[PDB]
């Protein structure tokens, strides 16, 4: 099929790329940078996200693969690159899909709505001052949050930032999204739930400003400033990321290898 | 149809049950506490958990209703009992299902327990050390006070006090949470809570002591010669008779926020 | 003696200050905002923190009073302002001291900052990595959102939201708390908060970026070319004029419990 | 001076003991099991606590030393035992003192008061049912606690159980005690502070029962059942444990070596 490869930038990753492109040529396989079907990422999880977001408009026609150079989303060590070209050329793989998080930001008098898709998470922090938003879950005013910010994570994203916030680890087969607090203030005048929340596939969380309307919104490795925000909407995306897998690397085992030693 | 009513025991709960039985007596509603299709609980969640475990062998045939006299599982206030009698006589309700936890203990038979809130494992009295196997993976050797495995609807209970997350009951999953784990240069646990899907099995296997203080909801018993505890989302569900809209996130708000 | 009054700025706070100045005008009380021995703050803790930093070069000569119009540092309600005028004119007060945090930033001079609540260190925008040296010990290489070093009286503020502990102000110590640290198979931080005594020095030294967003109480400024941040219990203290018994644990109760 | 040695029980620790006693004999030093002045512990931190509590009535006349066989309170590796006998016989050491926690339990119609001294901590848990106590700090009813129990730790005890509860690590030069919660219930009907508390040398925390009066009280490696408890009192002890130190092993470095790798 059509493929492309994104490099991290260092000398190692680049040469591995060329070498993989040289092997791919030997098998009558076409490099298509515009509309590929297999996207290969050589680098780290930062590099994998870069590739995911490079092709977020063709996620239904793409099956990602990662090669870890320096990798939660990687399944291949560099020394396995030649083997991966072969198995790939033979079509000896099975597609697997993880859930994604849709982020919608409504802002301005024009009520523009920017929609973002996130693989790890989307976070919301203020412009420097106090962060205060109302958390609306569907039709329920759940709480008025005051603190450093809010993190909304995918299942596969719970082992990243979410984890550092005290969130829980969810198996990627659970089409859910998780909301964790960042240094929430809690006394008698202000209260939050203080517990992470896990929302199912049909629920919508709507963050609404209370005073200042400027917010720093991150989507995975990105961080955008939005002014005059009226609403930040969170929901499990209908779109899913597809991985081309050739062997068994269960999620918990991947959790075990990343955080548990001996 | 056939029903029963279980009471917390106090004077108020007892009279309310008597009054409702007298109201059902005006309809084709048969009191039968051996084979009830409707079980009404009058009391707190402790009462409701008791009623659930009193009929765990026929959950597939029963619809539970809770009347609160904190009532997380109760949908009804005591003043509206008479209204509940009529609405139930008229069959003006839908059936909602909540997922449950299957807890299996095998020795050296095999005792199986269903849970609505959670199941925790602590030590008889000494050091608590157990290996945590997930499916075919030896995930970690836990060293602490104990472990908690809760249902979605139990995440707002003991799981919440442990730092776990609250999961909407539409998710068929179970969450595992540590109790004061040890993390030094050697001993290492994940720390984070864990949320497993319906097709996963969490197996706790002893390392040193084989006696464990095992809990299922409000019940706690010393189990001896334990060779394994296995947790997994039960194929069985608990069914409530729902009369008006009362979403889960709303109950969570009312119980903790304001 | 010489005094001054600083106001939050709103209409009520401004008039109250005017009314008190008119009351002090009946006693040998000289208004002097260059060299005041008594500084009165009318507003919130944000006002009080501002007043403190407006006179940090003469803390050894000033006694602070706080009038609340959440007021953790305020001892006085607005209705009792007139009573405060008389009691202060009569010298009917004792002096209580709270410990402070010394924050030193050295580049490639050396800026020094006193703190009443805390000092936090975050990243300009990229990854935050800093080595944490305690005295002559390389304790850990922190990887996270940032770090918070608070005074005893600041432990009820930002330090509390981070999970730190509340320390009674009679303890001359400072507490360090992490902000969303990273703990995987490689990166490893202590996790627990740290409480250091008066004779210890906590030095944060960059690894990669040398630009840090540094905060002292309510002030936050981008510091560039930072070579080190050093934290240590300041030899200096903040002095309040205390008129009635109001213990620290009582203020904590009123602010968080009921 | 007069010394004694407590062994863990295994074959290694016992032989090291005898061998140290053989060396101590060579230096005209007297083993006194009743009223020693140096107490040496060979084993782990569990063994060290056993020795501390074996001699809690002569803490003003004793200087403890630990040898780690399998040790937060140890300063010596077994291969250093001969060296320790020599330096000890030469009096080449400096005494250092850590704070301790006094625990007083008032119980029964007779209002008996049992007083315990703890090196790590003292914890309070119920008889199996619900645990509900009022926390009185001096003359202030601070909170009514509902949960699994309460932990009160010494400075040197903050790196043990306290740590596992989310408490903070205090340098042993701070004569304070720290209170951490065990799975406190928090909703709208019940509230706790949720934060660890650090009390100074002059403050007294008084746990008072609300309903049931039976409690399981632990003091370091011990756990006693007290019936009809009226009050559990906590305060920094006037007594301090003395260590004979011969070299620099700073507390934070000891924290570093125990929990921080590489
Ligand atoms: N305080 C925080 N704690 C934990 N995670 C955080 C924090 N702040 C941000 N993040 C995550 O960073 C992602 C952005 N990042 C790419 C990645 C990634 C990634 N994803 C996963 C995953 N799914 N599971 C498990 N580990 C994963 N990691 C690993 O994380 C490290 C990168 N983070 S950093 O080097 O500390 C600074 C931020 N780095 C970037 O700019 C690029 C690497 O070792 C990587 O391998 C965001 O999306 C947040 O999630
Ligand atoms: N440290 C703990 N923290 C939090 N929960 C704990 C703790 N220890 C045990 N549990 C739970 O108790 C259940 C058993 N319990 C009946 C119930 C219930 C119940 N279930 C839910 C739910 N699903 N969501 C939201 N609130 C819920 N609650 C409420 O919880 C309180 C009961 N806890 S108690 O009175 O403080 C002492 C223990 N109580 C019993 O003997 C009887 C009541 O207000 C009740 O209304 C076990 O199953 C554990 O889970
Ligand atoms: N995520 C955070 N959570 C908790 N505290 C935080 C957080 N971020 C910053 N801070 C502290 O704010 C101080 C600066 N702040 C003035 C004050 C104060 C103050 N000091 C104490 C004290 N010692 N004990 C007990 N309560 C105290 N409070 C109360 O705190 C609230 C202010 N926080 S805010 O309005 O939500 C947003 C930030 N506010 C400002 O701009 C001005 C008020 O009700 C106040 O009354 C810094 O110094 C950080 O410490
Ligand atoms: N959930 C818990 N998490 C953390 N600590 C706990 C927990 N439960 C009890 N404790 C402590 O145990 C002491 C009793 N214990 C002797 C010791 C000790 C000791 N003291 C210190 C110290 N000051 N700093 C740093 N590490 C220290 N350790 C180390 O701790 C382990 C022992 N705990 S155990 O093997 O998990 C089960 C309980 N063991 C006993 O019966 C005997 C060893 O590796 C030891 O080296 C109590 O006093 C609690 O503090």
């Amino acid at each position: 099929m059509k493929y492309m490869i994104t490099s991290k930038g260092d000398e190692k990753s680049d040469l591995l790329r060329l070498n993989m492109i040289a092997g791919f040529g030997e098998y009558d396989m076409e490099y298509d940078d515009v509309e590929p079907e297999i996207v290969i990422s050589i680098g780290g999880d930062g590099t994998f996200l870069s590739a995911f977001h490079q092709y977020e408009e063709r996620l239904d026609e793409i099956a990602f693969i990662g090669i870890h150079t320096g990798g939660f989303y990687a399944d291949w060590r560099p020394a396995e690159a030649d083997k991966l070209v072969k198995l790939l050329a033979k079509g000896e793989y099975q597609k697997v899909s993880y859930p994604l998080l849709k982020t919608t930001v409504k802002y301005g008098i024009g009520k523009k709505e920017a929609t973002y898709l996130a693989l790890n998470e989307s976070t919301v922090k203020s412009s420097g001052g106090p962060f205060v938003v109302d958390v609306v879950i569907n039709d329920i005013h759940f709480e008025r949050f005051r603190g450093d910010g809010l993190c909304m994570s995918t299942p596969s994203g719970t082992t990243a930032y979410n984890k550092s916030l005290g969130g829980a680890l969810m198996h990627p087969s659970i089409e859910a999204m998780q909301l964790t607090e960042m240094a929430s203030i809690n006394n008698r005048v202000y209260r939050t739930i203080g517990s992470p929340l896990v929302f199912p596939k049909h629920h919508v969380v709507s963050l609404q400003p209370v005073n200042d309307k400027d917010f720093q919104i991150s989507v995975d490795h990105l961080s955008i400033l939005h002014r005059d925000v009226q609403e930040i909407r969170y929901e499990v995306s209908a779109k899913k990321i597809h991985f081309a897998r050739f062997r068994s690397f269960p999620f918990w085992r991947r959790v075990h290898d990343s955080f548990i030693e001996d």
